[PDB]
C-alpha cells in the first residue's frame, strides 16, 4: 500500500448535504465560451477540423496575436437572464462555465491579468453576469478553470532547467490567486472543474494539485474538485498509484460513456461526464458539417446511460461570438427541455438500480426506492425482459406519463416480462416499477 502524502483523501461517496446536491441534480449544462468563438474553428481563411477552442494551437498563432481577438469580442446578444431562461427550459439543474480556457482571456476580470473582459469592447463582467442569472433560476454553477494558461508566459510544460523551475513555482502562485480570486467573487460556486493538468509539469507537482483542492475546499464550504485537477506523489493522474479516486468525482468521460454490463465499478464512485454535440468541438465552431452531429434522442440515450450507471451528465454550448446559441444548440436544448418535463422523474435524483443490464433500455432507482424503465429500443415481442436481483420482487408497473397500470407477468426465477404501453409512446418512455425487498 504505497505511501502517499497527495493521493486521495476522501474515503468513499461524499455524503454532506452540498455534494448530494450536486449528485441529485445528475442534468447539467457545460458553457465554452471564449475569444475563440470569434474566429469559430477559421484562421486568416483556412477553416481547421480541430476543435476550435484549440484553433490557437492548430494554426499555431502567437500568444500576443491571438489575444487581440479581445479588442473584437463585443456580444452584442448576450443576455444572462435569456441564457439562465434557455437552461431552466432545458430542464438542466447546473451550469458549468468556462472561466478561462487554455488561451488565458478570463470571462472575469481577474485582478492578475490584462487579458480580461474588462479590456474588451464590452468591458462587462459576464461571468459574474451568469452567475448571478442561473442561480436567480435555482441553478447550480460550477467554474471550468484551466490550469495550462498560454498567455502567461511562465507556463511551462515541463521543468527542465532551473529558469523553469523559477517561473513555473511564479505561475502556480498566479494560478493560486486566479482561484481564490474567483472563490470570493463568486462564493455561490459549487464545483471547480480544472482541465489542461496533464503536463508533466503539473504531474511532477502533485502536492500543488493536491494543495489546489484543500485550499478551495476551504474557501468554499462544501463545494466539488474534479479529478482531472489532481496528481499523487508520483505523478498518477485522477486516481492516486493505490488505485484510490482523488478529488471528489471521477470526470474522464466524455465521448465515451462506461460500458453498461463490464463498468460496473463506476457505481463504487461519483462521477460526472461531459459531451459535445458534434464529435469534438467544444468552443463555437462555424461549420458543424465537418463531422457527426448527434440527435435529441442520441444525448437523451447518454444523459439516461450516465444516471443509469450513478453518474451525472453535462451537455455542451460553444455560444457564438454575438452571445446567443446556433440554432442546432436551441433545438437540443428545447427538445430535451420537453423529454425532461415528460420524463425527468427518472433522471433527477435517481442513481444505479442494481438490476441487470437488458437490451430495451436502462433502468434507474427513485430516491424512495422507484424503479424506472427508460425504453429507448422497443421490442418486436411487446415484452420487456425484467431480471430481478435476488430477494427483490415485482409488485406493479405503471406508465408514467399516463397512470396506467402495465400488465407483469412472471417468467421464470427472478424474471418478469413487463408488457410495452397498449399504444406505442412514440418516443423513449418511462414505466415506473413498484418493488418489494
Ligand atoms: C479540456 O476538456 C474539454 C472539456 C475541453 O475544454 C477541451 O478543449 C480541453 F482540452
Amino acid at each position: 500500500e504505497i505511501p502517499l502524502k497527495y493521493g486521495a483523501t476522501n474515503e468513499g461517496k461524499r455524503q454532506d448535504p452540498a455534494m448530494q446536491k450536486f449528485r441529485d441534480n445528475r442534468l447539467g449544462a457545460f458553457i465554452h465560451w471564449g475569444l475563440y468563438a470569434i474566429p469559430g474553428g477559421e484562421w486568416n481563411g483556412k477553416v481547421y477540423g480541430g476543435a476550435a477552442e484549440w484553433l490557437k494551437s492548430w494554426a499555431k498563432v502567437p500568444a500576443d496575436e491571438w489575444l487581440k481577438l479581445m479588442d473584437q469580442w463585443n456580444p452584442t446578444k448576450f443576455d444572462a437572464k435569456k441564457w439562465a431562461k434557455m437552461a431552466k427550459e432545458m430542464g438542466t439543474k447546473y451550469v458549468k462555465i468556462t472561466t478561462k480556457h487554455h488561451e488565458g482571456f478570463c470571462l472575469w476580470p481577474s485582478k492578475y491579468t490584462k487579458y480580461t473582459v474588462a479590456n474588451t469592447p464590452y468591458k462587462r463582467d459576464i461571468l459574474g453576469e451568469l452567475v448571478k442569472a442561473y442561480n436567480d433560476e435555482g441553478i447550480d454553477v460550477h467554474f471550468y478553470f484551466s490550469v495550462m494558461d498560454w498567455s502567461n508566459p511562465d507556463y511551462r510544460y515541463d521543468i527542465k532547467s532551473k529558469e523553469d523551475s523559477i517561473a513555473f513555482s511564479r505561475f502556480l502562485e498566479f494560478t493560486d490567486n486566479q482561484l481564490k480570486e474567483l472563490a470570493t467573487r463568486y462564493p455561490t460556486v459549487k464545483d471547480f472543474w480544472f482541465d489542461g493538468t496533464w503536463d508533466a509539469s503539473v504531474k511532477k507537482n502533485g502536492w500543488w494539485t493536491a494543495h489546489a483542492e484543500q485550499m478551495l475546499k476551504e474557501l468554499v464550504p462544501g463545494v466539488a474538485i474534479n479529478s482531472r485537477l489532481r496528481a499523487d506523489d508520483k505523478g498518477k493522474r485522477h486516481f492516486d498509484s493505490n488505485g484510490r479516486l482523488m478529488g471528489d468525482y471521477e470526470s474522464g468521460y466524455q465521448r465515451r460513456l462506461p460500458d453498461p454490463v463490464k463498468d460496473l465499478k463506476v457505481t463504487q464512485w461519483d462521477w460526472e461526464a461531459c459531451m459535445t454535440i458534434p464529435e469534438n468541438q467544444w468552443g463555437y465552431h462555424k461549420d458543424w458539417s465537418l463531422s457527426y452531429v448527434k440527435t435529441p434522442i442520441e444525448v437523451i440515450d447518454r444523459i439516461v446511460h450516465a444516471v443509469s450507471m450513478g453518474g451525472n451528465m453535462v451537455v455542451n454550448f460553444g455560444p457564438q461570438a454575438d452571445g446567443d446559441f446556433r440554432p442546432e444548440e436551441k433545438a437540443m436544448a428545447t427538445a430535451i427541455g420537453k423529454w425532461m418535463n415528460r420524463y425527468g422523474k427518472a433522471v433527477y435524483a435517481c442513481d444505479y438500480a442494481g438490476f441487470e443490464k437488458q437490451d430495451w433500455g436502462y433502468y434507474t432507482r427513485g430516491k424512495n426506492d422507484e424503479v424506472y424503465m427508460v425504453v429507448f429500443n422497443q421490442p418486436y415481442s411487446e415484452r420487456l425482459i425484467v431480471k430481478t436481483p435476488k430477494g427483490i420482487t415485482v409488485e406493479k408497473a405503471t406508465l408514467l406519463t399516463t397512470g396506467e397500470d402495465i400488465t407483469v407477468v412472471e417468467t421464470t426465477r427472478n424474471e418478469y416480462n413487463v408488457s410495452v404501453p397498449k399504444k406505442n409512446p412514440g418516443e423513449p418512455y418511462v414505466i415506473q416499477l413498484k418493488v418489494r425487498a
